[PDB]
């Protein structure tokens, strides 16, 4: 029965705050010192009642319903058993709010917003006020003994909550005791020893005063020992077991508090005996713990030397291999200071500095993890660089000046560029082979992230790059060969680009550094090299007008552009595919347009105009063959098409006729007499562009436009005359490669022009009984018999080119050329499959507007099942 009733009360009991809990959990402006004076005074009056209130406060903070009674705490030999019973009661409670930590992590949502701050303040000062009331020293005071007797068993029990709050109470005690021991030393005993040593002479030692000094010096040291005694204990009872608690949060509190003991009291704590704890938890399975140790190490940076000798390896491994990027990044940050300190071997340095190179696109403006990780690697790189500089210049005196800049600058640039290249070489070993293109793009990117550290070298890199003399002197990577120049300009371009996309930077800064040298750079770099052309034009294209006027260099833009146009003029351009030059020039032309200055536009408008004039010359003089097409395309047609993307190109009746009659319509005869490599570069892309510009006129209205219609009608007739020649039984070159290539490239431009025309025609209102009538007048039917026949032959060539790669057996119409069974062609950029799909897509596009002979082109489906999944997809 007695037991029944106890079980009964246990069951119907609900959560009731104790008095001390209430004041601590709800007071928003509390004098915690007055509070402690009251409680600690009560200890001396009624020990049991204080102890009870203390533990019940702990129980309230964990949201426990259970409570001790004054008799429960009467005996200190009961403590383990009683905590045992509390543990039983608290395990039985199904639901429990951890108020202390809800206050901490969720003040806004918490029933007791101030509870956490008050609780840590209270337990942190507890032991100070104890001292004020002479409860601490008295041999250890029984206050302390009492407190440890109950905190110890609670700190190792099976309830995480009780374990956390006891451990935190113990640690808060130690925050103070550790401060207090040194306090006693440096501020009391030291002050009294001095005055024990100065009141010794002159042969007049006060003797009664030399007795009062040894007296309090002896008291104070006795109490320094009682204090260290409790410090030893809390380590022995708590930290040494709690640092590896199964709960990660008690482990991180252990690291946070040990760091404080270390700052408070290094003579006790700055020793490998305690630092190992950080190093061990470096291998903790929890991301949170590894993060927490890693944030503590910088603060902590001979005990420390021994520490990094023992743990740097693990720190390196984290920065390289850790499953968590935020952690990896933290590691790199620690490695900054280890390097700064000389604790890193050279191979260990490279393994980190080469991390600045990464295959993935990482944006320099982002606040993401990836971006912040590269940024902390750039920080490491910056520090290695500075160390090497000091090491290099340590004995040396350099000249006031090397290679047109301060000696010290030239060295810094040479050391930087050298580490950049050593680092790259490492990166490149750590991964599968990549081509020069990807190589440059990855370097370009690293340079972006280095802008915050090497940005002040931008001006001197420009000047070093325009130096005419030899790169030596009585003593480093310098722009001495062609690979080193490319490294320099890519790195200049990446630095500069990174500087204009860096967030939070004031306007015009990168421009203040490069625009003064930009004319000289274009005037002097080896821009015949497309890699060098790409980097310098890329620098040019970084800047908006506001950049040029601000810097005072708006005046230079035209002379620079003139150089750009002369380099444009001196080159030979290919049809655009994978041509680094075509791409650089194209972007430059766009950029200039985008600046919006008529004076500049005119430089390009006049260039188009000269090109036209000279083409007409070439046309009437030279076409009255491999050389002819080489020149035609290399010096005239590919360049008008490039410029044509940005500025209007129009052939006037005269030139257009010259071009259509002497070239375009004679393409079949011209082609039979060229070499393969020359046939490969034959196309009519310019004809599609001329058209597009006219279509632009027509849409920039919607009253028809005459000669503008005569122009495109005439361009299309030209396509017809080719298709007639090409599809006729008189074509003795039918069936050959060269014949396929011409049919194919001619078809691609034709399809683009016709689709463009039909989409326009359908976008004119019935309202427009003059436009609609004139379009059908000139173009309908859009695709003629011979055009249908050529597109089908082109399709069939591509289909067998892809089929044959796997020796697939195609079905065929009865008079379908069976020689298609043997065709082979290695000449396509990204493979036969790609060209089959694209052509078939262009054919689908026509079919959807229904411009194709549906009966004829049913044929594209005959082998859908033989051609793989993609083709089959495009057919659906």
């Amino acid at each position: 029965s007695k037991q029944d009733q106890e079980t009964y009360l246990e069951t119907i009991k609900d959560f009731q705050p104790t008095e001390l809990f209430q004041v601590l959990a709800t007071s928003e402006d509390l004098s915690i010192d007055e509070l402690l004076r009251d409680s600690l005074e009560s200890y001396s009056q009624d020990r049991d009642r204080f102890l009870q209130e203390f533990i019940n406060l702990l129980l309230c903070c964990c949201g426990a319903i259970a409570r001790l009674e004054v008799h429960d705490v009467h005996s200190n030999e009961s403590s383990n058993e009683t905590v045992g019973e509390l543990q039983l009661l608290f395990q039985r409670q199904k639901v429990h709010e951890f108020h202390l930590l809800i206050s901490k992590d969720s003040k806004k949502k918490s029933k007791y917003p101030p509870l956490y701050a008050n609780f840590v303040e209270f337990m942190f000062r507890l032991m100070d006020v104890a001292n004020d009331l002479q409860l601490l020293y008295v041999g250890t005071g029984p206050l302390i003994i009492d407190l440890l007797t109950w905190l110890s068993p609670l700190s190792v029990c099976k309830i995480r909550s009780l374990r956390y709050i006891a451990t935190l109470t113990l640690y808060l005690f130690q925050d103070f005791l550790t401060d207090h021991v040194v306090d006693l030393d440096k501020n009391y005993l030291s002050k009294l020893s001095k005055q024990l040593s100065v009141e010794n002479k002159k042969k007049r030692p006060n003797g009664k005063t030399v007795e009062k000094l040894e007296s309090t010096i002896a008291e104070i040291q006795s109490s320094k020992m009682v204090t260290q005694g409790i410090i030893d204990n809390i380590i022995k009872l708590c930290f040494v077991h709690r640092f590896k608690d199964v709960d990660e949060t008690i482990r991180c509190e252990s690291m946070v508090h040990l760091a404080s003991w270390t700052k408070s009291f290094p003579e006790y704590f700055l020793k490998v005996t305690f630092l190992k704890y950080f190093g061990w938890l470096l291998s903790d399975s929890s991301v949170t713990v590894r993060l927490q140790v890693l944030k503590i190490l910088p603060q902590l940076i001979s005990a420390v030397r021994q520490f990094f000798e023992r743990f740097k390896e693990r720190i390196l491994e984290i920065a390289l291999k850790d499953s968590n990027l935020e952690v990896r990044l933290s590691a790199v940050q620690v490695l900054v200071e280890v390097a700064s300190l000389g604790y890193l071997e050279d191979t260990e340095i490279l393994s980190i500095s080469s991390l600045i190179f990464e295959d993935n696109e990482i944006k320099v403006s982002s606040l993401g993890k990836n971006s912040r990780y590269l940024a902390s690697v750039a920080k490491f790189f910056a520090c290695i660089t500075e160390e090497k500089f000091q090491e290099f210049t340590n004995n040396r005196v350099l000249p006031k000046e090397l290679f047109d800049v301060k000696g010290s600058s030239a060295v810094r640039i040479g050391i930087f560029m050298n580490l950049l290249n050593e680092s790259l070489t490492e990166y490149l070993q750590k991964v599968p082979q990549i081509g020069s293109e990807k190589r440059i793009h990855i370097l370009f990117q690293a340079a972006e992230f280095l802008y915050p550290y090497f940005g002040s070298l931008i001006k001197d890199i420009c000047k070093v790059l325009t130096f005419e003399g030899e790169f030596t002197h009585e003593s480093l990577l310098l722009p001495t060969d062609s690979n080193n120049i490319i490294l320099y300009v890519t790195t200049l371009h990446g630095l500069a680009y990174g500087g204009t996309h860096m967030r939070g930077q004031p306007k015009f800064k990168v421009a203040e550094a490069v625009l003064p040298h930009l004319d000289q750079l274009i005037k002097r770099l080896p821009i015949e090299s497309s890699n060098v052309l790409a980097s310098i034009l890329g620098v040019f294209n970084l800047f908006a007008f506001e950049d040029w006027i601000h810097t005072g260099y708006e005046k230079d833009i035209r002379k620079i552009l003139e150089k750009i146009i002369k380099a444009f003029n001196e080159s030979t351009l290919t049809s655009g595919a994978q041509d680094l030059k075509y791409k650089s020039f194209s972007e430059t032309v766009s950029q200039v347009r985008k600046l919006g200055f008529n004076e500049l536009d005119e430089l390009w408008l006049n260039h188009i105009s000269q090109l036209k004039i000279h083409l007409g010359k070439f046309l009437e003089e030279k076409l009255h063959n491999d050389e002819n097409m080489n020149t035609l395309y290399g010096v005239f047609l590919n360049k008008l098409a490039l410029l044509g993307k940005v500025y209007p190109i129009e052939f006037q009746e005269n030139l257009l006729s010259l071009f259509l009659n002497r070239f375009v319509q004679r393409l079949p005869q011209i082609g039979v007499h060229c070499q393969l490599e020359t046939i490969q570069e034959i196309h009519l892309k310019l004809l599609a562009l001329l058209t597009t510009w006219q279509l632009q006129k027509w849409v920039d209205i919607l009253p028809v436009s005459e000669f503008s219609l005569r122009t495109v009608s005439s361009i299309v007739k030209s396509f017809k005359v080719i298709f007639d020649a090409l599809s006729s039984d008189t074509n003795d070159n039918d069936g050959t490669l060269g014949d396929f290539l011409l049919k194919w490239s001619t078809s691609n431009s034709f399809i683009d022009i016709i689709i463009s025309l039909k989409v326009f025609e359908l976008g004119v209102a019935e309202s427009e009984k003059s436009w609609r009538h004139a379009l059908r007048e000139n173009f309908v039917p859009y695709v003629t018999d011979s055009a249908n026949q050529v597109l089908l032959k082109v399709f069939l060539y591509l289909e067998s080119l892809f089929a044959n790669e796997s020796s697939e057996h195609l079905d065929r119409n009865p008079q379908e050329d069976v020689n298609l069974n043997d065709i082979k062609y290695d000449g396509f950029g990204d493979g036969c499959e790609k060209e089959l799909l694209l052509f078939t897509i262009k054919l689908k596009g026509l079919m959807k507007l229904g411009l194709l002979d549906e009966a004829l082109f049913s044929r594209i489906a005959l082998n859908k099942e033989k051609l793989g999944p993609l083709y089959a997809k495009v057919i659906e």
